[PDB]
C-alpha cells in the first residue's frame, strides 16, 4: 500500500532510520486487505499480515482487549528497542486513547508510529482514519499540549490504480477464514473497492 | 429553533428549573439566522440575539478571544447563579476546548450547558456541530472520564416545514450589518436553506 505522513515533535529526526524502515517496507509491499460488510477495508487481515513480518524482525506485540470479541484483533501494538507502533484502525475514541496510552509512555521508548488507513477506504462504523487522527493531532500540537514525538502513517492507495487485493471471508464467532482470494482491482471515485 | 437535549452527569436533575426555562424560551421562539457562505448558519447572528435576551434576564457575559478577528463572537459564554451556558459554534478543538473549561470550573458553578447546532445546517469549515460533541462526550461519559454536570443542547429545525428565517450580509473588516431581512423558509433534504 502506499503512506502518507505526519511527523509531530520532530520524530523524523529521533526515528531509528532501520527501524522506520522495518515498518515502511512491510506496508509498502502489503495488499489491500478487504472483506464483505460491499467490500470493505479488513483491518484483522492487514493486522495479520503486519504481525507474520514484524514478529520475524524481532518486534515484540501485545494485542489490547476489544470492546467485542468479534473486534478482537482490529488494534495491535508492536515493540523494539526504543520504538513504539500502534495500528489504530477501531472506533475506540482517539484523544482519550492516545491520552492513555501517552500516560503510560511517560511511565525507554523514545518515539510512537501510529498506523492508520485513510478515509478513502469504506469501513466498519464511526473506526478510525487518517484525516480524523491527523486533525486532531493537528489540534493539539497548535496549543503545545503533548511533546512526545509521533509519525502518524496513513495507509492509502492511489484512485484508479490497479493494486493487489485479498479478499477474506471470516466466521466470527473463535475467528476462521472460510474464504479469501487473492485478485487484483482499484478503488473507484468514499470510495468503492473493485475486484477483477 | 428547535433543541434536541443530551444531559450527561444528571444535568437534568440539578439544573435550577427556572434557569432553564429561560435558555429554553429564548432558543425555542429564535429564528435561523443565516447569512451567505450559498446560505449558511449564522452563529453570531445567533449569539447577538441570544444576547439581546438573556441581558436583560441578568445572565453575565463574557465573549472569548477568537483565533480570528472575523470569528470573534461565534462562541459567547453567559453566567447565572449556578449555571454556566457555553454557546459552541466555532472549530475551535472540543475537547481540548472543553477540558481546558473543565479545569477552571473545577477551580460556585454546579451545571453547564453548551448549545451547539445540527450537522443538518451547513455551516462554516470544520465548526463544531451537536451530533459530534455528543459522540465525544458520550464516550468519555463511557469511561466515567467526566463527573461535570452538563446539559448538551442541539439547535435543530425539522425538514420540509415553514419557518421563521433571518438572513444577514455582513461588511467584515469591525463588523457591519450592511444588509438584512426577515422571511420564510424551509430547509431542503446536508441540507439547504431556502428562501421564499
Amino acid at each position: 500500500m502506499k503512506i502518507d505522513i505526519t511527523d509531530y515533535n520532530h520524530a523524523d529526526e529521533i526515528l531509528n532510520p532501520q527501524l522506520w524502515k522495518e515498518i515502511e517496507e512491510t506496508l509498502l509491499k502489503m495488499p489491500l486487505h478487504v472483506k464483505a460488510s460491499s467490500l470493505i477495508f479488513d483491518p484483522v487481515g492487514t493486522n495479520q499480515y503486519i504481525k507474520d513480518e514484524l514478529v520475524p524482525k524481532h518486534w515484540k506485540n501485545n494485542i489490547p482487549i476489544p470492546k467485542r470479541f468479534d473486534f478482537l484483533g482490529t488494534d495491535i501494538d508492536f515493540g523494539k528497542r526504543d520504538t513504539l507502533v500502534e495500528v489504530q484502525f477501531s472506533n475506540y475514541p482517539f484523544l482519550l486513547n492516545n491520552t492513555v496510552r501517552s500516560e503510560l509512555f511517560h511511565k525507554g521508548m523514545k518515539v510512537a508510529i501510529i498506523i492508520t488507513k485513510g478515509h478513502m477506504f469504506p469501513a466498519s462504523n464511526s473506526s478510525l482514519y487518517y484525516e480524523q487522527a491527523q486533525n486532531q493531532l493537528n489540534s493539539l500540537a497548535e496549543y503545545n499540549v503533548f511533546d512526545v514525538p509521533i509519525r502518524l502513517v496513513g495507509l492509502i492507495e492511489d484512485f484508479e490504480t490497479d493494486i493487489d487485493i485479498v479478499s477474506t471471508t471470516y466466521a466470527d464467532k473463535s475467528r476462521t477464514i472460510t474464504k479469501r482470494d487473492t485478485v487484483k482491482g482499484k478503488v473507484i471515485d468514499r470510495g468503492t473497492i473493485v475486484t477483477y
